[PDB]
């Protein structure tokens, strides 16, 4: 039997789980996919509301594994599996075995430089410059049989919005799309949405794919996927805890767990270096594990021909705070249950466990927020490292890993996705490291939670940085980043980033016995039940601040090159966000939108996102389990 909970808020959990799952209110679509939001007028990661994620499918899992620890009813816990298994992880159709058992282990992928600009791509590939080998596929292969990957692709047209289908017959859903393709400057506004599976029968004369990269002959026929690491790994995270609760009640999970376990074993190649360079020696191919940074990076990619054999496969050398999973790294390595079956698996899940906290310490400012990152690729291009520019194992500090429209670590988002499972680490180990950590950013976000009068309240929304972390040493360790600093530029109320905090500061408090981060954690909840509560979970009003980009931002598309969206849309040099998307103008809300654009007034929604409403359900169970009294 599982310990008793809290009644109060495990009701709270009982109403969002059904205000999340009752058909009237729309978060799933008719193949039970949970959409990015109930609204479809929605741009911000992915560009329209009703695409899904990997993101959004680990929070489905999530929900449903803390809904069987209260009704003892695991079925639904295995639908969510069953469903990212058949839409989210490409199926033998989707990733041709004949194709990825052409892969070369010796030579992964052909090098092609990234750029800060769109308008520099195509970027040209160039089977000149070094790549290293990769150490992982034979263990992989061997232990399971197949030169597939079992990883979840990240984005999904679910209803078939923008008309691609199913391996290029425009009439299927769910449909694979990817967006972002041209580097750090290449916001939501600014991609051209393109289908994975790419026949060159949409778009231009070889479908899309030399708007991206140029070879020196003809584009052939292919397929490629993009994982998105810190949601496999909360996937993991999240199957874990329904293995927990589910042994307790006599129940088991057994066959998720096993997909579970498989994931985490595709997932090291977000360990590497994208094409294999040694990591703090970025000129040199690797020649296997030197290659392996061991942090889960923000991807690892794979495709191959369609009509003809041969495939690839690349990791990133860039890595975010924000996407690292101590919990997941504990998980694969020491319970049993979750042992991968491959060679090395669990040793190198072990690795990465005293990586990521090791990295976690390097960034954390003196204020107690932690820093972006890291890079082995300076530029994108394996440039050299500006003298005075810190490093972590070689690899040179980046304030925003990834994205600069707008920088990836100006979110207040990331501190407490990602300080939450150092916090679960630290409430099932105790450990030294994670209890450091949390320590100072758990006094510093105290500090910086603000509760009215009125009942409401309000939480950093938008944090900039000043400075740069102290060159690591790890015999040395944390020195204390005198000179690194975090500033809260805005406030607001984010109520998925609230219920993470809420989450954060409970498993905290649970530990440590900090009585201040554990009234913080029930005044938010509080707080959000008792003011924000509507018919379909919770939500708020907000400012949209970008949508004038809808209407004013420019594409880039190259010099020459012209073709077609699915619909007829016509892609070509000065088109804008809403010309290669005009079926959004049919949106129940784009004359609400414009018209505020056009009165000169800041848009404003009220929005209902599935990770965060799965976030406030999932946080109220946490608490009623930490805090029975
Ligand atoms: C943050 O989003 C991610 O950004 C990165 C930025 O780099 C994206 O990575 C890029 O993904 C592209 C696909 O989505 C691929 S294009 C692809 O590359 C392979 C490997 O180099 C090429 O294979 C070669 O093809 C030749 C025949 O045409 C063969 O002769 C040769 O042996 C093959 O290796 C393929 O042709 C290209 O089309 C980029 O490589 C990669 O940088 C990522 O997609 C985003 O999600
Ligand atoms: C007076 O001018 C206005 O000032 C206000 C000050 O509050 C501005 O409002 C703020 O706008 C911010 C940007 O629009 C948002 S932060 C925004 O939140 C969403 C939801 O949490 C984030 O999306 C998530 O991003 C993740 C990371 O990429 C994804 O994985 C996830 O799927 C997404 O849901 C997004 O990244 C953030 O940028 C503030 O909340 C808001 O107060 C206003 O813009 C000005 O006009
Ligand atoms: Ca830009």
């Amino acid at each position: 039997a599982s310990s008793p909970a809290n009644k109060v808020y495990q009701d709270r959990f009982e109403s969002m789980y059904s205000k999340i799952k009752d058909p009237a209110n729309g978060y799933f679509s008719e193949q039970g996919i949970p959409y990015h939001s109930i609204e479809t007028l929605m741009v911000e990661a992915p560009d329209y509301g009703h695409v899904t994620t990997s993101e959004a499918m680990s929070y489905y899992m999530w929900l449903e594994a803390m809904h069987g620890r209260f009704s003892g009813d695991f079925t639904g816990f295995d639908k969510s599996w069953s469903v990212t298994e058949q839409y989210l992880i490409p199926t033998e159709k989707d990733q041709p075995n004949t194709s990825m058992s052409r892969y070369d282990a010796n030579k992964p992928a052909t090098y092609a430089p990234e750029f800060q600009d769109p308008s520099k791509y195509p970027s040209p590939l160039d089977t000149s410059q070094p790549v290293g080998r990769d150490p992982i596929n034979s263990q992989l292969t061997s232990a399971y049989g197949t030169s597939m990957l079992y990883g979840m692709h990240w984005i999904l047209d679910v209803d078939n919005w923008y008309g691609f289908g199913a391996r290029a017959d425009g009439t299927s859903k769910p449909s694979y799309i990817n967006t972002f393709q041209r580097g750090e400057q290449e916001s939501t506004w600014e991609t051209i949405p393109q289908p994975c599976w790419d026949e060159h029968k949409f778009g231009g004369q070889y479908g899309f794919l030399d708007l991206f990269t140029k070879d020196t002959g003809t584009p052939a026929k292919q397929f490629k996927y993009t994982n998105a690491p810190d949601a496999d790994a909360r996937a993991v995270q999240a199957t874990y805890w329904a293995d927990q609760w589910a042994k307790e009640q006599g129940k088991s999970v057994s066959t998720s767990v096993g997909k579970a376990t498989k994931m985490g074993d595709y997932l090291r190649y977000s360990f590497f270096d994208k094409y294999f360079r040694k990591i703090g020696q970025p000129s040199q191919a690797g020649t296997g594990y030197d290659a392996a940074h061991y942090l889960l990076s923000w991807y690892y990619a794979w495709g191959g021909g369609i009509d003809s054999t041969w495939s690839w496969i690349i990791g990133s050398s860039h890595n975010h705070f924000g996407y690292q999973n101590p919990f997941a790294a504990w998980v694969l390595s020491t319970d049993a249950n979750f042992k991968p079956k491959s060679s090395n698996g669990a040793s190198d899940w072990a690795k990465s466990l005293d990586r990521q906290l090791e990295f976690y310490q390097w960034l954390q400012s003196a204020e107690g927020a932690i820093a972006g990152g890291a890079t082995n690729s300076w530029n994108g291009r394996y440039e050299a490292v500006p003298s005075g520019t810190s490093t972590f194992y070689g690899m040179g500090y980046v304030e925003n890993p990834v994205y600069a429209d707008p920088g990836s670590n100006t979110w207040f988002g990331m501190q407490v996705w990602s300080m939450q499972r150092v916090a679960e680490l630290y409430y099932k180990t105790g450990d030294a490291r994670a209890k450091k950590l949390l320590d100072k950013w758990a006094k510093w976000i105290n500090g910086e939670i603000k509760f009215n009068a009125d009942g409401t309240f309000q939480i950093p929304s938008t944090i900039d940085w000043e400075g740069q972390p102290d060159t690591w040493n790890p015999t040395q360790g944390y020195t204390g980043n005198a000179n690194l600093h975090v500033k809260v530029v805005n406030y607001g109320t984010d109520l998925g980033c609230a219920s993470s905090l809420a989450n954060t500061l409970t498993y905290y408090a649970a530990k440590s016995g900090d009585e201040t981060s554990r009234q913080n954690a029930q005044k938010l909840l509080d707080a959000m039940w008792n003011n924000y509560s509507d018919s379909k979970g919770i939500s708020t009003v907000e400012q949209r601040g970008d949508y004038h980009r809808f209407l004013d931002q420019e594409v880039f598309v190259p010099a020459g090159w012209t073709g077609k969206m699915p619909n007829g849309d016509v892609i070509k040099s000065g088109v804008k966000f809403i010309d290669i998307r005009s079926k959004y103008k049919q949106d129940p809300e784009w004359q609400t939108m414009v018209a505020a654009l056009q009165a000169g007034q800041v848009p404003t929604q009220r929005l209902h996102r599935f990770w965060a409403q799965s976030e406030f359900a999932v946080a109220n169970g946490v608490y009623a389990i930490l805090f029975p009294d």
